[PDB]
C-alpha cells in the first residue's frame, strides 16, 4: 500500500493509548473452555448493539469463537490483574488458576476477577493481517459496581477515581 | 431501548485515551472527531482501526482521500475533546494545529502523538464503517494520556 511504520514505533504508539482488559472466553466445538487476554475491545454499533474485538488467527480462543460463534466479554476489575496474566501466559490449564463459573449458554463467567459480562453471537468477521476482527452482537449482559483494570504504557492499573 | 442503555452502561466501563480523528475532505477542508474506537489489529503491516459514523463528515473526508491523522490527547487536552465531540460550528478555528507534510492536520498543542494512516479497508457493522488504517509514519513525545470512561475524562495515573 505504501511506507509502513517499523514495528516499534507502532507499538510505541499503541502502547501510549490505555484501554481496559478482557477475558474472552468460548466453548470450543468439543465443550472444552477457551480464552485470552484482550485489549482490543470497542464498540461497533448501536443498533443492534455490536461490539468487536481482535484475535490472532491460528489461536485456541478464535478457533473456538469461529466454529461455535460464541463468545463472553468478561470485563476485568483492579483486582483481576492475575487473571490477565493467567490468560496471556504460558500455563497450560488456564481454567484451573482462577474462579470461573458456567452461564446456561456454557460461556465462561470469570465471576471473581470481572465485573461485568457481556454474552455475545459472532455475526460477521473480518481478517486483517495475522489477526481477525469478530463482531459480537449482545445477547445478554451481567454488569455490577467494580473499578476497572487498565493497561497501558506497559503497565497494569486501575482506573483512578471512584464512580 | 432498555438493551442499548444496558450496552452503554457496559461499555462506559471500559475506559480508553482518547484520539481526535482528522483528515481533509475532497475539497481539502480539514475535518475531525472525537474518537475513542481506536484499536491495535495487527503487526503486518501495523494496522489499527476505528469505528466511525455514517454519514458523518469526518468519514466522508477519511473515505474520499483515503488517510486520517490519529491524534492522542495528553491529559491538557480535555478542551479539544470537547470541541472535537460538539455540536458547534468551525472546530478547526477553536484550536491550534497544523499540517504535516501530507495535509493532515496534527493538533500541535493538545496531542502527544500522531499517526498518519492509509485507509487500507472500510468495512460497514450497522449504521458505523469500521476502518482500517495502516501507520505509515509516527511523531511520538513523551506525554501523559487523556482517558475517557465512566462517563468522565481522567488522566493516565502512573
Ligand atoms: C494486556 C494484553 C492484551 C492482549 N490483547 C490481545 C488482543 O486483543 N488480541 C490477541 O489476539 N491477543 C492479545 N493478547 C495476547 C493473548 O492474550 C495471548 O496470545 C494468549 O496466550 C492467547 O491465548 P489462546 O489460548 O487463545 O492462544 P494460543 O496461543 O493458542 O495458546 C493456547 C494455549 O497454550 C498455552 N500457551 C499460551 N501461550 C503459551 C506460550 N508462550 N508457551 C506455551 N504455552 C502457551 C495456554 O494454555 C493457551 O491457552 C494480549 C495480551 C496482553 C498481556
Ligand atoms: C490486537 C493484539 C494482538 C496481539 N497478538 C498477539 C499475537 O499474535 N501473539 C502474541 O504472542 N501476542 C500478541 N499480543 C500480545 C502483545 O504481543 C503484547 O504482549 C501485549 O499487547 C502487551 O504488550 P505491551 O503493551 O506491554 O508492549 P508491546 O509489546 O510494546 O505492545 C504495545 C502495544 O502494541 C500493540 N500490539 C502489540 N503486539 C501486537 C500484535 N501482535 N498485534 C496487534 N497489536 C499489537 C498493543 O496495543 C500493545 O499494548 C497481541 C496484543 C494485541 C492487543
Ligand atoms: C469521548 C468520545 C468518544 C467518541 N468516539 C467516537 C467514535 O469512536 N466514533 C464516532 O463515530 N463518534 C465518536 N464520538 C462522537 C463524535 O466525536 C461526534 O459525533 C462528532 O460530532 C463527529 O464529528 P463529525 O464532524 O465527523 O460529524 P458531523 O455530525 O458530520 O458534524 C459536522 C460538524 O457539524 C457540527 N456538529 C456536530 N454535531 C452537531 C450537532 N449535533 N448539531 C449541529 N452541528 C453539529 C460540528 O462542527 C461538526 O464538525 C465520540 C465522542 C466522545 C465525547
Ligand atoms: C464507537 C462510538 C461510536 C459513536 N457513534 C456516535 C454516533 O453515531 N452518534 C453520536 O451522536 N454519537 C456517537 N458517539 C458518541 C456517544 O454517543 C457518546 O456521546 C460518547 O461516547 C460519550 O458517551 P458516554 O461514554 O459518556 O456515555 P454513553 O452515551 O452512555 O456511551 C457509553 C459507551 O457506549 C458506546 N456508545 C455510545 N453511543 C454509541 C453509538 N452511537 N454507537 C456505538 N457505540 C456507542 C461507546 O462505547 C460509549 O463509550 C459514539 C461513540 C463511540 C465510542
Amino acid at each position: 500500500g505504501g511506507v509502513t511504520t517499523e514495528q516499534q514505533h507502532y507499538r510505541d504508539l499503541m502502547s501510549a493509548f490505555p484501554t481496559g482488559i478482557a477475558v474472552v472466553t468460548s466453548l470450543d466445538a468439543q465443550g472444552v473452555p477457551r480464552g485470552m487476554t484482550c485489549s482490543s475491545v470497542t464498540s461497533a454499533t448501536l443498533s443492534p448493539p455490536t461490539l468487536l474485538v481482535c484475535l490472532r488467527n491460528g489461536s485456541a480462543t478464535l478457533d473456538a469463537v469461529s466454529a461455535t460463534r460464541g463468545f463472553a466479554v468478561n470485563l476485568l476489575h483492579d483486582g483481576g490483574r492475575h487473571a490477565a496474566e493467567v490468560f496471556s501466559g504460558p500455563d497450560p490449564n488456564r481454567f484451573s488458576r482462577v474462579q470461573w463459573k458456567q452461564c446456561r449458554s456454557g460461556l465462561p463467567w470469570l465471576s471473581k476477577d470481572a465485573f461485568a459480562v457481556a454474552e455475545c453471537r459472532v455475526s460477521g468477521t473480518q481478517e486483517v493481517g495475522d489477526h481477525t476482527v469478530v463482531f459480537g452482537e449482545v445477547a445478554r449482559i451481567a454488569q455490577t459496581d467494580g473499578t476497572p483494570l487498565l493497561y497501558g504504557l506497559r503497565s497494569f492499573a486501575a482506573w483512578p477515581l471512584p464512580s
